[PDB]
């Protein structure tokens, strides 16, 4: 039979989440299993069981982001220049690779959207505004960004059958992180500015591997690496969320940790 919104709040409770925790999760709607209403039911669990006063931060992309097709150049390519759609945070939809339920977070009524076409992370809640703003071009996952925001707003990362891979916020790790060889990455968005479409050419962190032995394109990347370490290391809430495995992790804790297991591996 189908989850109902009150099993999921009650599995959520279980597992650690309480009214005005600040959460940002990573779903396997697969693992979740059949919903009374779809994914719908599930966000709605979520922002039940944070409260009127809690908040959701999720990284949502853009499905129609130019990333692949401006990498490495030092200007957008003429074809992409001129005919790709700016990034409209209002109308653009998620990236569906990062899951499924983003798409219903970043539409839920009152959600604010991040301004990063690449990066954009949507949020619901008291704290909206001040967790999506300021989010620019070339501080995707580090300092200034949302998830910096996040991780010093007591975030908890609530993995609901997600893998190790999941953690977004472990890219801050990799932004801080004082080591020898770190990758970066060039690429251009097209963004809003007063109703015009503007080409935004940057640098960044390279957030599919911080260091060649990270990058391989089917991993495992360092984020992977460390949060596995992580989960060995850790007493972590561990229980089910509908038919998934679920863990809530508190997120300063798995980024220091993450800037120290790179450190101690890589020379400065
Ligand atoms: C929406 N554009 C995205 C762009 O943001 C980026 O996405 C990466 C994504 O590939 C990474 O994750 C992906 O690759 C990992 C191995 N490198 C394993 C997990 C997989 N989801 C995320 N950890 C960070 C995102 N910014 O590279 C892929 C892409 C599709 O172009
Ligand atoms: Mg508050």
């Amino acid at each position: 039979t189908p989850w109902s919104k009150s099993e999921l709040v009650r599995q959520l409770r279980d597992l650690g989440v309480r009214s005005g925790d600040m959460v940002m999760p990573h779903v396997s709607l697969r693992a979740v299993g059949p919903l009374a209403d779809g994914p719908q039911t599930l966000v709605d669990a979520l922002i039940e069981a944070v409260g009127p006063t809690g908040n959701i931060l999720a990284f949502v992309s853009w499905r129609d982001s130019p990333y692949e097709q401006t990498l490495g150049h030092d200007a957008p390519p003429a074809a992409i220049a001129q005919s790709w759609p700016a990034f409209d945070p209002d109308h653009a939809p998620a990236y569906p690779g990062f899951g499924a339920i983003n798409e219903f977070i970043r539409t839920y009524p009152g959600c604010r959207r991040s301004a990063h076409p690449d990066a954009s992370m949507a949020a619901i809640g008291p704290d909206a505004a001040w967790l999506v703003a300021p989010h620019e071009m070339g501080a995707a996952y580090g300092p200034r960004s949302p998830i910096a925001r996040f991780l010093a707003h007591a975030g908890k990362i609530l993995s609901i059958g997600a893998g190790p891979d999941a953690v977004t916020a472990l890219h801050y790790a990799e932004a801080v992180a004082r080591i020898e060889g770190k990758r970066r990455v060039t690429y251009s968005m097209p963004l809003l500015r007063e109703g015009k479409r503007v080409w935004v050419t940057t640098s960044d962190w390279d957030s599919n591997g911080i260091l060649d032995e990270y990058a391989a394109p089917d991993g495992p990347d360092a984020v992977e690496r460390i949060a596995r370490d992580y989960l060995a290391r850790t007493r972590v809430a561990q229980g089910p969320v509908g038919g998934a495995q679920s863990r809530l992790i508190d997120a300063a804790d798995i980024v220091s940790f993450g800037i120290e297991w790179l450190e101690a591996r890589h020379a400065a």
